[PDB]
């Protein structure tokens, strides 16, 4: 039949493509930029707002804003611009002719889903629609039916355990601590070396510093003493204007906040304790199979050395006779989109779409009893 | 001739096979499981209910229920599922071509037999049928014609005396105290060490703890005083998730309730007093031969040290010049099935089958005239 | 003789006072708080831990922890702080010159009693001591000698039937589901309207929302269909910082989990089914008098409309000719303490105390011989 | 006793004195002037550099430079001259006999504070030393233990919330926009009337014009229309050589950049939004007491009409039931020095000084361990 | 439609022409001359004032005055004479039939623009008018949309950065040091060789000496030693009356005041430091494109060797990995006029003219609304 469009709306990036492929076609940041200075050259291309990668190339004269925060849309006018840009400029496919599969985080407010369905049916005029959960799609991509998925992107961290294809909804955990908080913490602790970043366009520089120079230590208190002894911890970075900076402790002190959220001033547990508590809220007869298939998903799980640290911590938390195995596949930054592409092409799935007739009959509230 | 199918329906397990063998082919628990969570992975096998060993393998997501309680069927819709599973999946033999031999406990209501015969003739379309008493089949298996059989399984304890092939029906006794009450009592007294079991799937763990660590003391008070002296009474057990527990007095305090039913809050005599009272309701000229052949059968008689305790107690109750002998054969957990297999293959038994013609002529009430 | 001190140690609150009064003098929460930030103003009070009502007043800079969970002490060092605070700051009475009466839930582990007795004799140097069951003190307060008490506080729900002063210990039931689970369930389902509570200090706000806006419906399904029709179900609440929230279905969906524990993901029966099963494990001659004196006790029974719902459900379960009567007295939140005050002042009770001489002679194990 | 010396080093002025007084003795500008012309009269007193008030009296033949910019020292050789002038010419007290208390802004680089400690111990040979935060001293002076202090001087604007004596370090915010930027902006917008200021001495003249004629409007957009109607907005000013200038809109357009930083071309939020965002990063249970005590401190908060404007803006941002109270006391240009004088005289403080022995033992890095 | 008249009013010269050409038609000095002696020959022409090139031919009997100084008009009666001469004698085109495009320096007083618009609408009766910035027209002429323009003529030096067609107004810098100051400095230092010029007509001779014999050194301190070693530096010049003078160091000491304004007794930075500071006030993401398109404009940039010196100095100031490229076009003395001619002929520009109707409606203050 006709192929579907798979759109993964994250807090940081937008992953989009066509169902049946092995990778998404379009990946661009979810930002909307507006000029802060006046234009004076007659004959230029005057535009009110810039979207996506165009806002990244000319961020020097723009103010940057994210419409999504912690998985929740906070500005629907900019979200609609981003979706228009995705449909007509990046994929170049009419949404009136394809069914659209969307994603969302668990334990979200219901108005988010309802507004999403309403916009998709009344603004873009799609034939069919569906909203899935991101970690479930990650497990679809993994190829298994039993495991606990740890998903961490830019806004939300969450764990979802599943056994033999059955959901354990009372065991779902959610943590509002992700890559954006780590970028802000790094920007804050860079002030100790004498480096100041304040604006929106310098936050994009700090994020690249983080993605290029940060790693996870196997034991924090020992690295805090081994690095203080020599200078082989220090690395250099060249700014867009030719200046050079050097970073030391900040390379591993920044992602340590995933395991000790009190560096940020948050009364919350790390990701290892959250995964352990999510496993312990399941029945005693299924914990043995969850300990062996801990699955990593998202961009924030791509630090160097995260699997060994997680294995060591959960091994310390768990009994001595269990076998803990964390699986960190390559290309796990796109596993949600890959799982959604796999799901939307099954022959048994073609009866779960929300169609235009059911929407005209019942309104936007049907998403609560058809998509879960 | 055409061989028969022998089906021993217990409260706890099903024993099935073909007449002429020395052991039953299929032994599985008599449970029906139903999922309590929603299934979310598209492409899975969506079953409504699980039966037998499959319900035991995935009990972590299921609610377990027994259709038989105290030898009486309390849910016929699930009993029909269990019988279908027994005929078509375990034995893989058409019941339309073999006569079926069923079992039952003595002193049961008549509606049980009538519903059983009606289902066997109208749902499975058997050619012939028969319902026997379990303790009599146990003596068929023993190879003797004189003795008193003490049968104890999961729901019912009963004694039946027989003298040279003749029934003594006024001396049959029945006790509603068996392995399931002992499992519940162990689960109740485990709270003293700080262990809490509540669900249907944890009861199956408590039952295995009981079958692996419990034993019968020769003298209860001296054992209670001796165990308090040292720690050589304590054993260890590993839970399905790697945790370790330790049990002490509970090892012999749990099956002591077979002899002192007041631990459970019941006004009833132990099994030794019941066997004695059953012997004493016989004629004075027969008691000498019953004292010398006391036969044990069933799963609840498999405790270590039960024969010596029973011999000691009955010797104390009986006159000094009688010779008490308890016989506990190995494989006494299948002696009912073995005796039924023996009975269904005798050449003189082939005229006692209830035929389809007699059923169509008189209805399901013929079970009271052709069986006893 | 000298008066006694009555201390009711619950999971949520401490009730303390002197024997002979009609109400306890000190009621404060059972919490220990520790600062999570550094103190910088020189000249301030440097306290390491805050107990009781002082931890509630400054919960903004503290992490709150409960030392008791499900009626079982999990941190004895904090329990010792709470008892010190109770004896020296609230009542201001020397425990060296008063006998102390403590309480406990039924079916607890034995170490919980032994450690309590050891602390009371070795740390506070009391002359005498006693440990009683709470649901029995509730009936002492009721003034009767026959009835079944349903006690429900913050940690444990339990029922105890008693007939003319005689215990029926084989019919005691226990359910690990109380007000704290309902607070957590309300906090979980508030996410649907867009409200996020995560820390220990926000849990204390959710608990107050529950105690101010929740009620029990007579029929759940008709209420779910009726509330969806209009907006007269919605109520407003003002947060400590001036924000306003509004709640709908959550008002009666939260306490419905007392009757349908599957909302929480638990395989267990409601309180009505548990009371019925507790009455049915008694003798047929005593059930008629238990159906007529169902007594309510505890904080979780203070919901508006619980007596009528319980009467309706137990009427549906019981035979048609029985007269079911639920008695819900005012001031039933202090009935355990009132019953203890009554018991400790009887002249016949003055020989049941555990004295210092017996403890020095036999150790902490005497609590299993002199108490029950 | 031996009293301490309290030295408040700002970007604009030096405040110095002796601990125990109610006002600082010496207040002079933090400038170092050098002659730009040759000296020709034989017999004059030749000097290489002029410091403090002498550089202001003869600024006609000098080039003026500030060694401190945005709270960070950019030229240590001139900082040493200023400290020598402060110790030997203004206070006339040997630093070898008194302990010295210094100040600093929050979120500064560490090398700044380390150089301060090193110079104070190796150049001036002090017995003891300490470095505090300015906004905390302002609250010491205010006499409270709860509030948020908005400090604004010549280089840095910062807010620090404090509750019941406890620091909330994750909610500290820093803004690089203060009086010097306002002086430069007024100098830039005076070109519209035809007045041109370029040099350092003319910059001092412009700063004096700003301190004498500028004020804050309650509503900017209405003030821009009311002033365009008449000429009652215009004031006159006499230059050092007898010329007369007149200023209009610039009286309230210049300090409006504190609330709209885009007049300067900065992507940053005003002081009202910064105070609000600093309050909102605290816990919900603490905000009510911070709204009620907002403390102003520094020279840049001395504009007429700042309290009413700040109250109106924060009222607009906050919920309608909160009570916002801004407190702006007289002498708030010296409140940092007064708070430091109070702190350095407490008896409980005499164990927090960094001593010469600890410095010889550990080096300059002990300031990160003993100070915060 | 009708073509426009482009008039570039500099401090030194007037550039005029018609829109659509590649070079201006009329270039004459902006001078007004009045006779200082009596005319005695009867029959001569009795003029009261001479304008333009005629005042240059007979400067021997005239006093010469400039009406414009540092970009500001200081005598409007002579300005009207110069404009009348430009319109009726040089171009010979009626201003009543053509729209007029004027130019101005940035950061000028507003009365200048207002008086220009008033005179153009009330004295010459133009249909439309517009006032542009000179440095922006230079970039219009260069053909780019990104760069920083260094414009230096006779009165003012200024730098304007532009990125992708957007203005950066907070980074505009202005320096009151240009060719006229260099002429006065050369006239002053020529006194060392024995040459004395005092009058206006001799200042016009010193300007020609400067334009014919001055050049910029690559390194000043080394030229001051290399030239001291020989006479190859000496050049000769013939005065209007036949005398011969010779110049040495003055050839490169005179234009060295552009890079060291302290030769003139001025507290200001050179042009290289001013350009660097104007680049550093832009955002870090833009500086890379401004370093590579530094554009020169005006007559004071026509010295031999200025591009290499500017490149060397900016390279020394900038980081080592940036690529600095100064572009010095031939015919850069008319690039402002060429850019204005290009601008006034675009089809999109024909709606930005200030027309007679808007002026009659709003007065001369509309120049602040329609021109930026
Ligand atoms: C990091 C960057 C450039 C850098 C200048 C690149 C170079 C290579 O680093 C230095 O030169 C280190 C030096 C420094 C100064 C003192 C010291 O003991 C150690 C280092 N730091 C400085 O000059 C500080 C002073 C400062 C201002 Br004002 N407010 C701040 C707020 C917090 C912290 C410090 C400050 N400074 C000018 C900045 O941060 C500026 C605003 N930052 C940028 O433009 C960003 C976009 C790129
Ligand atoms: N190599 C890397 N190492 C560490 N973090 C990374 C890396 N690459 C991306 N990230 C972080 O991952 C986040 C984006 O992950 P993604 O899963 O695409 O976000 P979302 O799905 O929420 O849009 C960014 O905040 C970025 O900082
Ligand atoms: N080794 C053992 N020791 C003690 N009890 C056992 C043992 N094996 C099984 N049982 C008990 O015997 C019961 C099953 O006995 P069985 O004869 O199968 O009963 P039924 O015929 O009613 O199914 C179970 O309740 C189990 O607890
Ligand atoms: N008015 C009320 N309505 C409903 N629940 C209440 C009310 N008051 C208190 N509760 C609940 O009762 C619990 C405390 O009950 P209580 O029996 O005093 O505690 P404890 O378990 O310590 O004895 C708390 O969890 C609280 O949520
Ligand atoms: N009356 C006033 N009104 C407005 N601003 C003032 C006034 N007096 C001083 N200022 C400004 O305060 C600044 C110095 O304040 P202060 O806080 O003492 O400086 P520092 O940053 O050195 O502590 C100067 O920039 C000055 O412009
Ligand atoms: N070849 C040259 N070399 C150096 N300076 C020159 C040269 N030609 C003209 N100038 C200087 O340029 C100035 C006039 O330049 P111009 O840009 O036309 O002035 P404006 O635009 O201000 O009218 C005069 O002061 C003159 O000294
Ligand atoms: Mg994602
Ligand atoms: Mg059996
Ligand atoms: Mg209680
Ligand atoms: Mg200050
Ligand atoms: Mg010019």
């Amino acid at each position: 039949d006709v192929q579907a469009l798979v759109v993964d709306n994250g807090s940081g990036n937008v992953k989009a493509g066509v169902a049946g492929d092995d990778a998404p076609r379009s990946v661009f940041p979810s930002i909307v930029g507006r000029p802060k200075n006046p234009g004076i050259m007659v004959g230029m291309e005057e535009k009110d707002a810039f979207v996506g990668d165009e806002a990244q190339t000319k961020r020097g004269i723009l103010t940057l804003k994210y419409p999504i925060e912690h998985g929740i849309v906070t500005n629907w006018d900019d979200m609609e611009k981003i979706w228009h840009h995705t449909f007509y400029n990046e994929l170049r496919a009419a949404p009136e002719e394809h069914p659209v599969l969307l994603t969302e985080a668990p334990l979200n407010p219901k108005g988010n889903r309802e507004r999403m369905t309403q916009i998709m049916f009344e603004s873009f005029n799609v034939p069919a629609m569906y909203v899935a959960i991101q970690a479930v799609l990650s497990l679809y991509s993994s190829g298994r039916t039993t495991g606990i998925v740890l998903d961490s992107g830019d806004g939300v961290s969450h764990t979802v355990p599943i056994y033999e294809g059955y959901a354990l909804p009372h065991a779902i955990m959610r943590l509002d601590l992700a890559g954006r908080d780590l970028t802000e913490y790094l920007m804050k602790i860079l002030h100790e070396r004498g480096y100041g970043f304040s604006t929106s366009a310098e936050k994009e520089i700090v994020r690249d510093i983080k993605e290029k120079l940060c790693y996870i230590a196997l034991n924090f208190d020992e690295e805090m003493k081994t690095s203080e002894q020599s200078s082989d911890i220090e690395k250099s970075y060249e700014l867009p204007d030719g200046n050079i900076i050097t970073v030391g402790n900040e390379r591993f002190r920044c992602p340590e906040a995933l395991f000790q959220p009190s560096f940020l001033g948050k009364e919350a547990a790390g990701i290892h304790t959250t995964t352990f508590n999510s496993i312990k809220k399941c029945d005693v007869d299924i914990r043995k199979d969850l300990y062996g298939n801990i699955v990593l998903s998202g961009g924030t799980t791509m630090y160097e050395g995260i699997g060994e640290r997680l294995t060591r911590d959960i091994t310390t938390l768990a009994p001595s006779t269990m076998k803990i195995k964390v699986v960190a596949p390559p290309e796990r930054k796109y596993s949600v989109w890959i799982g959604g592409s796999i799901l939307s092409s099954l022959s048994t799935f073609q009866q779960m779409w929300i169609t235009k007739e059911e929407y005209d009959e019942s309104g936007p509230s049907i998403v609560h009893r058809k998509c879960f």
